[PDB]
């Protein structure tokens, strides 16, 4: 560590003065040499191993073996960006605020990201599925600011084939409440981290969903709900809006606009897991 470390080596591979904060914000690019120096002469850690352990999937190794072990550039946490961090590393690569290699390589690919404990795999510019998967940095966990909006980075998200059962039960009409009656299969529970079916709570988004995955990231109202559900290898929910003691917001929002729509999202108890989507539903859930 030399006196002029670490501003002199991102200016040397390409970042520029008029964004020189993100230097502590975005680790020197993986596919290139100098990212290694942090790791002292086995050499054990290299681009070269670093990408065979990416290629094969063994995620966890590299958190491990060098995400663990960084602790480089003056900063200490270190992480897989999130879908969010991702979004603003796209913004920043076709603006030219980071370094040469890295305004190239977030531009299109299929990149890695984790939010929580889970990893997935977010899509940039309507890119083939069978392109690598990308780790181009790490980046501070607290220092680089996510973008909540969807524009660029693309989730692959996940939609359980489940039944309304209607009739008399379920209703989403205008001039009241919004009833639902949810069922889902154990196997495809199982499938996506869901063993324990106490454990799950339900989001009513309001608004126009995204035209490519089909959910509503920036509802004009959300609510959070809880469930009163408890056949023959199926399992129930019953989902039900407050809107009896917490004012008629509901309706008139959802028939502000005849393009809005209704989706129920499922989670874990404490918001976490693999979101589990129903369609953006029409009136009387078209």
């Amino acid at each position: 560590e030399h006196l002029r470390y670490p501003y002199l080596e991102c200016i040397k591979i390409g970042m520029s003065r008029d964004y020189l904060e993100n230097c502590v914000k975005v680790s020197f690019p993986t596919s290139q040499d100098m990212f290694y120096d942090a790791y002292p002469s086995t050499k054990t850690r290299t681009k070269e191993d670093f990408s065979a352990r990416l290629l094969a999937g063994d995620y966890d190794s590299l958190q491990k073996l060098y995400i663990d072990f960084y602790l480089a550039q003056t900063t200490f946490d270190w992480e897989i960006p999130t879908r969010d961090q991702i979004e603003t590393l796209v913004n920043y690569a076709n603006e030219g605020k980071l370094s040469t290699a890295l305004n190239q390589e977030y531009i299109t690919g299929r990149f890695l990201t984790k939010e929580n404990g889970r990893y997935d795999i977010v899509n940039v510019g309507g890119v083939p599925d069978n392109t690598p998967v990308k780790l181009p940095a790490i980046v501070s966990k607290r220092g680089l600011m996510g973008t909540t909006s969807v524009v660029n980075a693309i989730p692959n998200e996940i939609y359980p084939h489940i039944k309304v059962y209607e009739g008399t039960l379920s209703r989403l009409k205008p001039g009241g409440a919004m009833i639902a009656v949810l069922e889902y299969d154990v196997n495809e529970l199982s499938k996506h981290g869901y063993t324990n079916l106490w454990d799950v709570q339900f989001k009513v988004l309001v608004g126009v969903p995204h035209a490519e995955t089909g959910v509503i990231y920036d509802p004009v109202y959300e609510e959070t709900v809880k469930p009163y559900q408890p056949l023959t290898g199926k399992k129930l929910y019953n989902v039900s809006t407050n809107d009896m003691h917490n004012g008629y917001k509901w309706s008139n929002t959802m028939f502000s606009n005849s393009n809005y729509k209704t989706q129920i999202l499922l989670t874990k108890g404490d918001g976490s897991g693999v979101k589990l989507y129903s369609k953006a539903y029409s009136e009387n859930f078209k």
